C-alpha cells in the first residue's frame, strides 16, 4: 500500500521541514507557468549536502528553470561559494533571479542566459568543484566534456534523469532516453571519469542520476 | 517484458563498472562460506567509493563488514594513504572479509575490528573520521549515529543503508528493520547536529534507500 510518493512526503516532513523560500519559489514558478519538473526536496537537499561535503566553492549548473536546484546548490556552497547557472530561456532566468533573491542567496549566484554550448567556452573565473548537468539531454555528452575541461581534478559531476522509467533499455520513442543511454555509455568509456548511476523512486517516479569524479583535468 | 530495475542495474554494472575480478572473487568466497547475499550492489558500492574520493576521505569508519564488499569500495575511494576501520561481530564474517580485502589489494589500508560495535566503538583511536557508513544491526542505527557524531570531524559524511525497506517505514507491521529505519530517520531529522536527506532507490536489491547526513557540529 505505501508507495514512493507517500514515502517522499514523510521524508520531506521529517528531514527537510517547512521551507518558505522554496514554497515562494514554487508559487512564483507557477504564476509564470513554468513546468513542474524541478528537483524534489530530497533531491535538492542531496545536492546541497553534496556541495557541503566536498566544500564546493565554485559550482556550475546547466539548466536553471526557476532556480530550485540552484537555491539548494547555493545553500550547500555557503556564503563564500559561488554558483554559475546556465539557462536558455529569458523567462526562466528572470523567475530564477527573483527566486534566488527571495531565498537570500542572490549574492552567491549568477544566471548566464543563452544556449549553454555558446556560453560555456566563455565562462571564466576558476575551475569548478561541482557540476550539475540538467538541461537539454541531447547535449549531456557535450556538457560532460565541458565539465571535464572546466573542473578541477577530483570534481564531482552529477547528471540528472538518466534512467527514465527504464526507457534506456526499452525500444522507447523517447529522445531523452536515447540521450540518457548514450550518456551512460560515454561516461563508462571515458578514461577521465569514474562513474556510477543510482536508480531512484519517489515523487517524480522511477528515474535516477549519474555521479562521476573527474580523474584528470 | 518491460525493463525492470534489476535489468537496468545489470546494464549499469556492465557499462560503468565492467569486469571486476577482485569483487567477483569476493562474492565467490562469500558464497563458499555461506554468507547471506546481502552486500551492496555494484552501483551502490561504487557510489560509496566515489563519495569517499569526492571528500578526499583519509579515515573511514564502517559498521557492518559482512564479507568486505562495501569495505573494498570504501578503501578504493580512500586511496593508498587512506585508512578504513570496519566493525564486525561475527568472527567467520571477519575472516572472509580479511581474505577478500587482501585479494582486492587493500588489506594494508583496512583494519577489521572484531566484536559487537557497541563494545568496540569506545576503544577506537583511528579518528577523527571523514566518512561513516552504518550498515550493521538496525536496532542500533541510532546508537551508531551518536557514536559517529562523537568520532567524526565537523563536516563528515554519515551514510545509513536500508532506511526505506519497500515503504515499510510507513506501515505498522512487526517488522524490525522497517521499525528501526523509521526511528532512525526521525532521529536524524530531529538531531541538531545533523543535516540529512534520504534517497529512495531501486535496482538489483529492490525498493530501499539510504540516508545521507553532514555532521554540522560535534
Ligand atoms: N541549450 C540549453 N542551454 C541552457 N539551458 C537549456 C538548454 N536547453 C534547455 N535548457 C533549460 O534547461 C532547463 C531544464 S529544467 C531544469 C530544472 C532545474 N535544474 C531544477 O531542478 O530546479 C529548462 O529551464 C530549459 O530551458
Ligand atoms: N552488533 C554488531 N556489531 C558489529 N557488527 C554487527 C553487529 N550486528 C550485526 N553485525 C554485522 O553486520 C553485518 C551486516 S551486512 C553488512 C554488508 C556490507 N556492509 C556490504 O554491503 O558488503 C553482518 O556481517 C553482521 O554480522
Ligand atoms: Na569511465
Ligand atoms: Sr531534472
Ligand atoms: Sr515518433
Ligand atoms: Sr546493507
Ligand atoms: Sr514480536
Ligand atoms: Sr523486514
Amino acid at each position: 500500500q505505501p508507495n514512493p510518493p507517500d514515502v517522499d512526503a514523510f521524508l520531506d516532513s521529517t528531514l527537510v521541514g517547512d521551507d518558505p523560500a522554496l514554497a515562494a519559489a514554487l508559487a512564483a514558478s507557477d504564476a509564470a507557468e513554468l513546468p513542474r519538473i524541478a528537483v524534489s526536496a530530497q533531491q535538492g537537499k542531496f545536492l546541497c549536502l553534496l556541495a557541503g561535503a566536498i566544500q564546493a566553492r565554485r559550482v556550475l549548473e546547466i539548466g536553471t528553470l526557476g532556480g530550485f536546484s540552484t537555491i539548494w546548490l547555493a545553500r550547500g556552497a555557503g556564503p563564500q561559494g559561488r554558483v554559475v547557472t546556465l539557462e536558455y530561456q529569458p523567462k526562466h532566468a528572470e523567475v530564477a533571479r527573483v527566486n534566488l533573491q527571495r531565498a537570500g542567496v542572490a549574492d552567491r549566484v549568477e544566471v548566464v542566459v543563452g544556449p549553454a554550448l555558446d556560453t560555456l567556452p566563455t565562462l571564466a573565473g576558476g575551475p569548478f568543484d561541482l557540476v550539475f548537468i540538467d538541461a537539454d539531454k541531447e547535449n549531456n555528452v557535450a556538457y560532460i566534456q565541458w565539465a571535464i575541461r572546466l573542473a578541477r581534478r577530483g570534481a564531482v559531476i552529477v547528471v540528472d534523469n538518466v534512467i527514465r522509467g527504464g526507457g534506456i533499455l526499452a525500444e522507447s520513442d523517447d529522445a531523452d532516453a536515447v540521450a540518457a543511454r548514450r550518456t551512460l555509455q560515454m561516461m563508462g568509456e571515458h578514461p577521465g571519469l569514474d562513474a556510477t548511476a543510482i536508480q531512484t523512486v519517489g515523487r517524480k517516479g522511477w528515474d535516477g542520476f549519474a555521479l562521476a569524479l573527474v580523474r584528470e583535468n
